[PDB]
């Protein structure tokens, strides 16, 4: 199955990227993400780097693009209904584009995986919408004053 | 050289696509496009189809994606400073994405070409911004009532 | 689930493309494809075009790229284990690249779908390998004399 | 302008990738590359990493994909005719695909840049063909014994 969620953020793309570009800095989504621990070697832009979030999501960075402003990762472990016992080949894909007419930012987040069920679809929609909502709340049409 | 312009349109992506999806229907950008004539065989979604706009832009459809909502074309002839005597390998790339949180539409338009100069850069920025501005004006935050 | 199969064909990419580029001409894979009937409007390069193969595979063209030499389609109906009762969102993706050093052709064919099982994986591997094998047999290192 | 060169290598894709996957290890192309020095922070898979080759090519890693087996970089400095005084926005794109039928590897290398001339086209074709030729020579149809 797969999910796709997107929002427009009232801040220039360079600023939004500067904030989210580090695979080991998730401080920008404090609602859902309570802890983000580096695991394995490699820094925040090093493909192969890993992280553990909330003590239960284990992610590996599988692709990074400075030029396209994209971060892609596998979710290697997670809580039900996205545990490794119920899904496989989970790939997350977070990507920015400029909205040039008013110098804002389009943010898209895709997820896809294999599974015998669609049980995880609602759950990841909820997760991604929360993460994106934090990102938007940080860059408001008035927070840009 | 290349150009990139984008806007957010206050209408659902299915509606925006329905309006722009036909390579031979350019009625949605009346400010700059005064006439759009079919040239050669193939309909509005047929790769290889061609069109003449304003009696001076000759375009060929070189790629079309219903699934990705993308139209790509070569500009084979055009007025200075985008005539075939001054540039080559012009490719235009028009593409939609949904903004899911509020059910709006992100629209991006890219152009790239080869040239001894950048003289065409300002000119195409002006063209694309006008075309996109028509698209936005048609789908206003209030025109969605 | 998904499948991916590829081969190298001893013929220039322009020749291979010329042979496979028509969504309604499948005469190049006579082993598995016994009949290919046009369904609905639109010609062989018209996105939206449909075809029925062997009286049981119903395909729709969902993307076409002359510039990238790619054909993408949904399989809307098929025999078990790829019937619409057992899988959904089947997308096939057939794409050519030149092998420039000796002027040959790389051919890749991808398939992906959603399903409660992987039962269709072996089956589509078998189908794609047969189709590609026909393509190769037609363009041999000696058939290029 | 741009260049595109490709070859088929008689070795499995995992082996070819293992050999070329490190932005700071260029030992696989000894014909043209005599020295490869790390510059700046970040390791061989860290986007932002830089290198100096032959004391004259300064490259920065701008994208890396483990999942797609791709390395992309900007050439920030180089000898004429690819010096920063004569070209700009040089991007190199090195990418592997499996040839599944016989378990070999397709290798493609693209380059693109902006320039008032095409003088660099022949020159980069020559460079890329040499680099690829080293890669092939290392993995021969008999070196796989």
């Amino acid at each position: 199955p797969k999910v796709y969620n997107s929002i427009v953020v009232d801040a220039p793309v360079e600023r939004v990227w500067s904030r989210i570009r580090n695979f080991h800095d998730f401080s920008w989504a404090p609602s859902l993400i309570k802890s983000c621990k580096k695991v394995g070697g490699g820094g925040g832009y090093s493909v192969g780097a890993r992280r553990l979030l909330n003590g239960e999501f284990l992610d590996t960075l599988i692709a990074y693009s400075e030029i396209e402003r994209r971060i892609m990762y596998s979710m290697d472990e997670g809580p039900s209904p996205v545990s490794s016992g119920e899904i496989y080949n989970y790939v997350g894909n977070l990507h920015l584009l400029p909205v040039t007419i008013d110098d804002t930012t389009f943010v898209e987040w895709s997820g896809s995986w294999e599974s015998a069920s669609t049980e995880a679809v609602e759950y990841m929609n909820t997760v991604y919408r929360s993460l994106l909502a934090d990102l938007a709340a940080e860059f408001t049409s008035e927070s840009r004053r």
